[PDB]
RNA sequence: GGCCGUGUGCCUUGCGCCGGGAAACCACGCAAGGGAUGGUGUCAAAUUCGGCGAAACCUAAGCGCCCGCCCGGGCGUAUGGCAACGCCGAGCCAAGCUUCGCAGCCAUUGCACUCCGGCUGCGAUGAAGGUGUAGAGACUAGACGGCACCCACCUAAGGCAAACGCUAUGGUGAAGGCAUAGUCCAGGGAGUGGCGA
């Protein structure tokens, strides 16, 4: 249902057809009114397909995205949203 | 269609040998013979532009030489030819591969930060191999070629085995297709004309 506070959020169960260059722009404008966004990682590989990571500036921007856009029908499919249990390599360089 | 020689290519044997390889066996340098060279299926495309190199054989202008000189001849001799054929640069190519773009189905609910599941469908791509390279040339199929597999034989590194050892993803089963089987038309047989010496 929910994991533990983190800047990055683990998203799965999505439409597995939209291209990498297209899906990055499909998440930019919709998930912007929560705060500053860092980077979005998308992979079409068998392990990572239908899965995406989204990183915000602060926890407040990440928690707002967790509640306001919870279970949004993204391309005819609702999305499962959890916090990333493992910290990203981007955040560790800043801390 | 058959004999007698010539050169070049080819394999076998016998011998050289800073080479690659674990070995088998490739690669080379040469010398002496023609006995020996698996199968089955599959692919039929690009076939273009230039350049380098060549023996046997054909020939003798220039040279030397001799007919005492000249006049004419005679001799040798490629730097002239033809050509088996050895390659090279660029473009291009059918399947089987190496890697990407898009579609389609079968899967998969998956926490990753460098990147990665299958199968058929074109399009693009690397590594072989081919074309270029036949008597001018043209078309047809095949194999002696490309690809996949099978068989025989050798070997045994890696893997397996406590171990005698076992096994190929390693090799070997010639070159021809610089036109091979064929059809076709060039060329000689069979004219005339140019160039050359
Ligand atoms: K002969
Ligand atoms: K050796
Ligand atoms: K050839
Ligand atoms: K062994
Ligand atoms: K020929
Ligand atoms: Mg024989
Ligand atoms: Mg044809
Ligand atoms: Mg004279
Ligand atoms: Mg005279
Ligand atoms: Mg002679
Ligand atoms: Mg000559
Ligand atoms: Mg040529
Ligand atoms: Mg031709
Ligand atoms: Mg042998
Ligand atoms: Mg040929
Ligand atoms: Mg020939
Ligand atoms: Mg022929
Ligand atoms: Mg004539």
């Amino acid at each position: 249902p929910e994991t533990r506070p983190n800047h990055t959020i683990y998203i799965n169960n999505l439409n597995e057809k939209i291209k990498k260059d297209e899906l990055k722009k499909s998440l930019h404008a919709i998930f912007s009114r929560f705060g500053q966004i860092l980077d979005i990682l998308v992979s079409r590989s068998l392990k990572m397909r239908g899965q995406a990571f989204v990183i915000f500036k602060e926890v407040s921007s990440a928690t707002n995205a967790l509640r306001s856009m919870q279970g949004f029908p993204f391309y005819d499919k609702p999305m499962r949203i959890q916090y990333a249990k493992t910290d990203s390599d981007i955040i560790a360089k800043m801390k």
